[PDB]
């Protein structure tokens, strides 16, 4: 999703459907 959970466990783009997931923000394995 580029995009890194590494602070704040809480992606911006996680809202919209993405997860975080050790450390990086991913989509159905999709960045």
């Amino acid at each position: 999703c580029g995009e890194s959970c590494a602070m704040i466990s809480f992606c911006f783009t996680e809202v919209i459907g993405c997860s975080c997931k050790n450390k990086v923000c991913y989509l159905n394995s999709i960045s």
